[PDB]
């Protein structure tokens, strides 16, 4: 007789099954950055990881075990066996070759495509009903190479997309006008890189557009130069990635926040990777990030941002170089 | 007049100050798992980052700034120069080498004391009034250390310590018995380190004596083993360092749980690293982890455990071997 | 082409179902205070509220969704009918005919079962899988009620018990000892109020028996009288409805916490009410307050706490004079 | 020697001084609502209450008290006599009469004016530095009353406003569209109370002006009939007075919504109530609520917000009378 069964009676034996489990797939640094994020957002009882690096994967398994203390997540496992995945409301994929300094994260879409024949089929397997969230670059490609390959319906394959751009684009109205980023409100929408959008109309604070206060606001006619925050925007991946190497710890609050909507089932509105084909005159299956409502079975509706002339082209161009890559995808 | 002036209607200057300030020195592996752990717990109005390698830092500085819309820290800072130190409340020291596979921490002793001879006195010119709470290691000596630099009254110095062996101890109990850790109640003290001393005597859960339901627990006569539990938890580092590299999330949320026991003035009761002098007939300055009472001055209060002949004699020898280190130091 | 089919294109028809749904059975002072607690955790992704009363129902009701802008919690719902209850994961049970300022939890238990008859049937109808938490008093006796005629395992019926009553006892010893709550660690376990047993050997800090450093502790001999602090366990509670009427804001907490181990499958010790037949010399159908591990499938397991025959001959003296009321009863 | 000096060796004697107080003053259903709103979202290191019941204000103090264990706070005290209150950072007045069944929240003026006579000296006394947090009605004209008094800095005097209000017209706004109130946008200005102005202009969703969308918005000749959220706003709190008795959720969310801005200096806007001579075309010392940027000072900045020509008549309206009263006001 165990001191176990000596201290504790067991009602109940062998009887289990997870309620609200997440997967995150590749524990890099974006992919551990969402795990301890997801971890202290008390959005999951059971976390899941799934690496090819064995070692790796248990070392960051068991450090975030040992911290199980200070946690209100009381499961935590991992394998490069994707049977540790069965049941996952959320499966988050960050697993991939990530840029260079100066690399344009569409330069990595053949090694990453090459890496989603294999992760997407397993996922799918183990949780056929789970929600996809695509965070491997580039962001918008392989959310549509994720839906293709699975199968699944598209309001349950989400693509990280201009959640972090959009936040970024806050944090520098915030720091320009000496507002907290919650009551600064901008979106940057299409392409997460080089090609995304922002709308001047909807930027606004306690609901005054800027652009209608100051009309040459987003335009090189500016003497405040206000484009330059859109800029700093796209370039600051960049800037990021040659300071310290990589990005990590801005697109896992991001991931997290993603979850927590959907986990949550909250209708909050983010600005995702989802199918647009339809909407600004785009007639093929390109995904880009347009608002979207996301609760409990993935995107359930998109927001139609009404944009100027000049968005509206800025955002098909956007559409014109995702599709041309799209176009010749091989899987 | 600008767009700013259109919108925002200023009412006051300059006024500043941090009320709720904290600092983490060195932005690797370990500082930086503090720094994510501290602000997802909302401990602090202002983080201020430093490190020798400005590129990093930077970094990592604008990292964490671009996630502002996800937190309620409105100030994030850093730099080299400690002037950016300046009003914190509680400076927590992560930097300088660490362990590689199998190396004791005592073996970075040297390495890090001069680490120290350069960073302590900058430190506590900016924040005279500060909380030092070391995390470098070997922790406990680094805190004498630290407190023989700074002049600092012992309050006002801690050691990581053995939060996290004994946040190990926890986890691993709760996963003998299927208990949480939070309802696992087991103390690991000493040395956070080889010598760490597992205190049977104060085994529970629910305030029941696993040594008295058992009395071989903790006893190489025990058929259960359990002394095996205090082994893993001594080997548990050198494990995850030996499969990871390094190890890093579990001691940031246990750094984040001390520096939310101290920002708070909870009073709450962990295992840090203080002077001990008095105490179980040690009479040299030896710094090791008891169980403290944390609060808005450091600690106030120490805990006097209750320990067997056996356990005294363990505790006893972890101090000589830790003072044998001490008495030849030289700054 | 409404103004809302002009800013949303629909993507998902019908859809939903609650994943995570709470439902609170009456809304006095103690069921509103465990519904904003259970709201401020971020519990649930739906609270349904109901009760007899429809005035006051709805307007708490409205009170509460007034405020979904600051909450986590998306559905908020009311009514007379159970079909708001559908699909509840925890149903928590407070209604009653609030036990009269003064007379104990006796006379009036057969009118708290009438309501229940009613209440119970309905709620098993529309949530068969849920679990039960029992707060109306007699807790102990009503739990046992509610197991009747709900047909429930007696995993799935748990009674708030000696939750409260502990978390007293820890304040009061935190008091006396400078030491937060948190950190000082005793149980209440047996009947909810004037004859819960304290059980002084389980009373330490950090793993240190205060009973074995002071054995006059929980005797009348006892110079320092910590009698008193089990004293005041049981009398504050009347204190504190003879100086505001009620007590609601610590049960509501407590009751939170057990939602909480329960919501999120923690497996933490919490003691409350369980059928303890076959337990300490007790052979009758009765609930009591002993230390059980929470999680998603209610009370899984059970701590045998060590008890001294004194202390033994209390519960069953307590199990005598319940399951005495209990076959007196009609339902 | 005693049990606690044999358990706890004391390093430190001296210890106090509070660094995040709150007092609220009145533990009617407000106070209690904001306290333990402030409670479980962790604002305070200290809470103080403050009414002139003593038996009311001591059960409400212990019963918060009971809960310690399952808090983050500390310090729980209370008096009638103010020293309770020393050096409180933030002191939130909810006390005073609340309204009857349709009586209108103007027609506590009388009563509450000489209600604050006592108070605000009282408070001004013992936290010469703190920020007044004004809720008792009518919470507009009191805000004035307050600062009156107390000769503080107009940024050191803020009415809870229209913070309330905003917040019940985003719940159904999003109720309307499908939307969680955090993604929708809109802003009740001026007087919290019948004369409140909707600023139909800066509604939207994802920077999406609904007032494009639909120019009928707000308007008569709107099929749509928006304007009736706005009455729906108008009339909230008399419904819910009339069906609960009094509110007491939603506003205790509102504050502490409120007092995180303020005690984390977080420069969100919020609509409060403050001090707008000279703005608008209103030459008196009037307070209403317009979009201000709260922090760790008080309101730091106001947001001028393009009113529309009907709207700017509504708020200079909503202003002469507010003044009316104000203006007959003798103290
Ligand atoms: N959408 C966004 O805003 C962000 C996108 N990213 C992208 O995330 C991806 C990963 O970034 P990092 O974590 O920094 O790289 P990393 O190199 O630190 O980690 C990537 C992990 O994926 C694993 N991996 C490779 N192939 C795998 C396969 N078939 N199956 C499972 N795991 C596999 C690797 O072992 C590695 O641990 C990159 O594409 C990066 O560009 C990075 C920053 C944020
Ligand atoms: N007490 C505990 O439980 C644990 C302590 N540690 C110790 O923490 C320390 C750091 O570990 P890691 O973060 O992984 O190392 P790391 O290599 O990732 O980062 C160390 C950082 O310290 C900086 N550094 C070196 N010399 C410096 C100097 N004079 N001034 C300012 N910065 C300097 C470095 O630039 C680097 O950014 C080590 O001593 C490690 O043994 C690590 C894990 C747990
Ligand atoms: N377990 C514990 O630690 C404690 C238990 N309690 C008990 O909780 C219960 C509630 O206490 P209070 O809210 O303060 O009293 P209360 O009388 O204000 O609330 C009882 C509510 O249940 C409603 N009710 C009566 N019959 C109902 C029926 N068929 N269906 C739905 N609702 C019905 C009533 O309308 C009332 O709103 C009482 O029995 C009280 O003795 C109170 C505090 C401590
Ligand atoms: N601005 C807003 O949105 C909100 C404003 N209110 C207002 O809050 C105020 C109170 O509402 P309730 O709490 O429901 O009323 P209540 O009657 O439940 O409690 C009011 C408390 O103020 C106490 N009191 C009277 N004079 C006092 C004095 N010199 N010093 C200290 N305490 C004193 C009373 O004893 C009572 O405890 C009213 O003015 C109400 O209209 C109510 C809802 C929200």
């Amino acid at each position: 007789a165990t001191l176990k069964d000596q201290l504790i009676y067991n009602l109940l034996k062998e009887e289990q099954t997870p309620q609200n489990k997440i997967t995150v797939v590749g524990v890099g640094a974006v992919g551990m950055a969402c795990a301890i994020s997801i971890l202290m957002k008390d959005l999951a009882d059971e976390l899941a990881l799934v690496d090819v690096i064995e070692d790796k994967l248990k070392g960051e398994m068991m450090d975030l075990q040992h911290g199980s203390l200070f946690l209100r997540t009381p499961k935590i496992v991992s394998g490069k066996d994707y049977n540790v995945t069965a049941n996952s409301k959320l499966v988050i994929i960050t697993a991939g070759a990530r840029q260079q300094e100066g690399e344009s994260r569409l330069n990595l879409v053949q090694r990453n495509v090459n890496i989603f024949k294999f992760i997407i089929p397993n996922v799918v397997k183990y949780s056929p009903n789970c929600k996809l969230l695509i965070v491997s670059n580039p962001v918008d490609i392989l959310t549509y190479v994720a839906w293709k390959i699975s199968g699944f319906p598209k309001n349950r394959v989400i693509g990280s997309g201009c959640n972090l751009d959009s936040a970024r684009f806050r944090y520098l109205m915030g720091e320009r006008l000496g507002v907290h980023p919650l009551s600064c409100h901008g979106w940057v929408l299409g392409e997460h890189g080089d090609s995304s959008v922002p709308v001047w109309s909807g930027m606004n604070v306690a609901g005054v557009s800027l652009k209608t206060l100051h009309p040459d606001l987003g335009t090189d006619k500016d003497k405040e130069q206000w484009k330059e925050v859109h800029k700093q925007v796209v370039e600051s991946a960049y800037e990021v990635i040659k300071l310290k190497g990589y990005t990590s710890w801005a697109i896992g609050l991001s991931v997290a926040d993603l979850a927590e909507s959907i986990m949550k089932n909250l209708r909050r509105v983010h600005p995702v990777s989802t199918m647009i084909k339809g909407l600004y005159g785009i007639k093929d299956d390109v995904f880009l990030s347009v608002p979207c409502i996301l609760g409990q079975n993935g995107i359930s509706d998109l927001v139609k941002v009404t944009l100027t002339s000049e968005e509206e082209a800025r955002l098909k161009k956007s559409a014109d170089t995702l599709w041309g890559i799209q176009k010749e995808l091989q899987f």
